[PDB]
């Protein structure tokens, strides 16, 4: 069973810890990965129910279960804050554009 389901990705609580931590040591050494520039700022125009507050920061998690290192960063974001709290899973697979919905 996945914790997390994004699209036809499944996640375990372990995945998103392990994401998680990695973008949150990033975010604390000022220092980013990839063309897109991650971890950065997430605005949530959305209006996701996050219990936790902003600011808010994505960062890919990878359907292998690999820790994103640059290269492509796939469609799937943990969000976490500033604290260091997890906000939530979200996705751009079923979403137009660049949007996003939310995994389940
Ligand atoms: N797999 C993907 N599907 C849809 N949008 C993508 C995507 N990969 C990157 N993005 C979005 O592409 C835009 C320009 O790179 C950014 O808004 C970025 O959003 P994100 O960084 O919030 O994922
Ligand atoms: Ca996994």
């Amino acid at each position: 069973a996945c914790d997390y389901t994004c699209g036809s990705n499944c996640y375990s609580s372990s995945d998103v810890s392990t994401a998680q931590a990695a973008g949150y040591k990033l975010h604390e050494d000022g220092e980013t990965v990839g063309s897109n520039s991650y971890p950065h700022k997430y605005n949530n125009y959305e209006g996701f129910d996050f219990s936790v507050s902003s600011p808010y920061y994505e960062w890919p998690i990878l359907s292998s279960g690999d820790v994103y290192s640059g290269g492509s960063p796939g469609a799937d974001r943990v969000v976490f804050n500033e604290n260091n709290q997890l906000a939530g899973v979200i996705t751009h697979t079923g979403a137009s554009g660049n949007n996003f919905v939310e995994c389940t």
